[PDB]
C-alpha cells in the first residue's frame, strides 16, 4: 500500500515520515526544506510504503519543487493521500485539500502542529471538520509525537467517494464536462480534472490531449455557465471553493453539541 505525505511546505511532512519511517531525513523552520521523494517503509507495519513529498500550495503549483508532489499525485501511483494540515493557518491549508479529494484518491487528514494550537488557547472540533469535509481527521502532533501512529493506521484502512459539493449552478457544468471527458481522462481524477478545465487551467489544458471536438464543447459549456453566474470561471471555481472552506472553517471552530 502506497502512502503519499501531501500538504502545504512547513507543515511537518519530513518530521512526520521520520517518526513513522525511523529515517532522519532533512527538516527545517522554513518552507521547501525537501525537494524530491523519498520512500520508506512504515515501521509498525512493513506492508505499508510511504512517500515524503516536497510541499505544494495548490494543484496549480509555482516552483519545481512543487510539481514533483503534483507529477508524483497526478502519476496514479498512490492508494492513499495522507494529507498533513497546519492546525494553525486551517483555512489556507485546506485549499490543497479541497483538491486532492477531488483527485479521487483517498485523502485522511494529519491535523498537524496541534500543540502549537493548544499554546494558542485554541481548539478545532476534529469530528465537525471530518464529518463537513468528508475525510477521516486525526489531530497529530510530531513535536509532541502524539496521534502519528494512529493517522497512519487510519490512512492504511481508506484504501481498502464523496467530495465538496459547490453551487447546483457550477456542479451542472462539472458534470457536462465529465461527460464530454468520456475516457479522455483517468476515471478516479476525473473530477479534479473537469473542474481544472472549467478553470482554464493552463497545466491541465497542455497535459490532455483533447480533441478539437471536446474543446469546443467545454468551451461552450463554461461561456454559458459564465453567463449563468454572472461571473468568470475562473473566479467560480476560486470562489466557490472559498466560501466551501469557510463553511467547514466555522464549523471547526463550532464546540457545541449536535442534537
Ligand atoms: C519547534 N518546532 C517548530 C515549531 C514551529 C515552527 C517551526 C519549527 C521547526 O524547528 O521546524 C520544522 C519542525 O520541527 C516543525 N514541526 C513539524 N511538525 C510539528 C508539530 O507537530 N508541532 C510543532 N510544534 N512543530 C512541528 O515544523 C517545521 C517544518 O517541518 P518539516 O520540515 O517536517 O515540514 P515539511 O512539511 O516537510 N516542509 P517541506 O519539506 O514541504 O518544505
Ligand atoms: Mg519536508
Amino acid at each position: 500500500t502506497e502512502i503519499a505525505l501531501i500538504g502545504n511546505p512547513n507543515s511537518g511532512k519530513t518530521s512526520l515520515f521520520n517518526l513513522i519511517t525511523g529515517h532522519n531525513q532533512r527538516v527545517g523552520n522554513w518552507p521547501g526544506v525537501t525537494v524530491e521523494r523519498k520512500s520508506g517503509l512504515v515501521k509498525k507495519n512493513k506492508d505499508l510504503e510511504i512517500q515524503d513529498l516536497p510541499g505544494i500550495y495548490s494543484m496549480s503549483p509555482y516552483s519545481p519543487e512543487e510539481k514533483v508532489a503534483r507529477d508524483y499525485l497526478l502519476s496514479q501511483r498512490a492508494d492513499s493521500i495522507l494529507n498533513v494540515v497546519d492546525a494553525t493557518n486551517l483555512e489556507r491549508n485546506l485549499y490543497l485539500t479541497t483538491q486532492l479529494i477531488e483527485t479521487g484518491i483517498p485523502v485522511t487528514i494529519a491535523l498537524n502542529m496541534i500543540d502549537v494550537l493548544d499554546g494558542q488557547g485554541k481548539k478545532i472540533n476534529v469530528d465537525k471538520l471530518s464529518y463537513h469535509l468528508g475525510v477521516p481527521v486525526v489531530a497529530t502532533s510530531a513535536l509532541k509525537q502524539t496521534g502519528v501512529d494512529q493517522v497512519v493506521k487510519k490512512a492504511a484502512h481508506t484504501t481498502t467517494l464523496a467530495f465538496p459539493i459547490y453551487d447546483d449552478r457550477l456542479e451542472a457544468a462539472i458534470s457536462q464536462i465529465l461527460e464530454v471527458l468520456g475516457n479522455s481522462v483517468p476515471q478516479r481524477s476525473a473530477r479534479f480534472y473537469a473542474i481544472k478545465l472549467f478553470e482554464q487551467d493552463s497545466l491541465v489544458e497542455a497535459e490532455l490531449d483533447l480533441s478539437q471536438f471536446q474543446r469546443k464543447e467545454i468551451e461552450d459549456i463554461i461561456r454559458i455557465t459564465e453567463e449563468i453566474f454572472t461571473e468568470d470561471a475562473e473566479s467560480i471555481v476560486i470562489n466557490e471553493r472559498y466560501a466551501f472552506i469557510e463553511r467547514v472553517c466555522q464549523m471547526a471552530e463550532s464546540h457545541t453539541e449536535d442534537f
